[PDB]
């Protein structure tokens, strides 16, 4: 709850460039690339796709967490 899950809630919240309240695949490639690491769009696009429960190109913090670790 507030033990540490908070940092996760933050990092992901700030991540949403368009502060839409969720996370899209386009933001990952741009932000990661902007951060200094240029990932692969094919992996990114596929990344969320697998970590998507609603199937709306948008995933909250958890739906993502379970992914962040898994490569
Ligand atoms: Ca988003
Ligand atoms: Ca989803």
């Amino acid at each position: 709850d507030t033990d540490s899950e908070e940092e996760i809630r933050e990092a992901f919240r700030v991540f949403d460039k368009d502060g839409n309240g969720y996370i899209s695949a386009a933001e990952l490639r741009h932000v990661m690339t902007n951060l200094g690491e240029k990932l692969t769009d094919e992996e990114v696009d596929e990344m969320i796709r697998e970590a998507d429960i609603d199937g709306d190109g948008q995933v909250n913090y958890e739906e993502f967490v379970q992914m962040m670790t898994a490569k």
